[PDB]
């Protein structure tokens, strides 16, 4: 198939809250990320007709990349630090489905999943 709309970055039927783990979670962890060797191919949405992948969308129905959860991040779209932490964990999960042991792609959301829990270790408290 051709490529979905990019997932949500705002709510306009939302409500917004600035909280230190929210901000945690874009200039720490985000960051953090976004900055490694590896973040490229998790910095925006799979482009499966560029990447000639005509099955990604058909086994991936909740597409998330990091490029999203940043506009995320900014947009406010976030009421909950966890809702932030479960697309990431999407993430990861699309990857380890998609893909095989040991491919470049599976190796390279390792390293930034490993990271990623030493960054959210520190994550600030609740409310
Ligand atoms: C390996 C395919 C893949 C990617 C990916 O993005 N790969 C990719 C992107 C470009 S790119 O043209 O879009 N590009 C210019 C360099 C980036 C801005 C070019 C080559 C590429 O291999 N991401 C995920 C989660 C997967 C997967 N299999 O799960
Ligand atoms: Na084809």
């Amino acid at each position: 198939s051709m490529n979905p709309p990019p997932p949500e970055t705002s709510n306009p039927n939302k409500p917004k809250r600035q909280t230190n783990q929210l901000q945690y979670l874009l200039r720490v962890v985000l960051k953090t990320l976004w900055k490694h060797q590896f973040a490229w191919p998790f910095q925006q949405p799979v482009d499966a007709v560029k990447l000639n992948l005509p099955d990604y969308y058909k086994i991936i129905k909740t597409p998330m990349d990091m490029g999203t959860i940043k506009k995320r991040l900014e947009n406010n779209y976030y009421w909950n630090a966890q809702e932030c932490i479960q697309d990431f964990n999407t993430m990861f999960t699309n990857c380890y489905i998609y893909n095989k042991p040991g491919d470049d792609i599976v190796l390279m959301a390792e390293a930034l999943e490993k990271l990623f829990l030493q960054k959210i270790n520190e994550l600030p408290t609740e409310e």
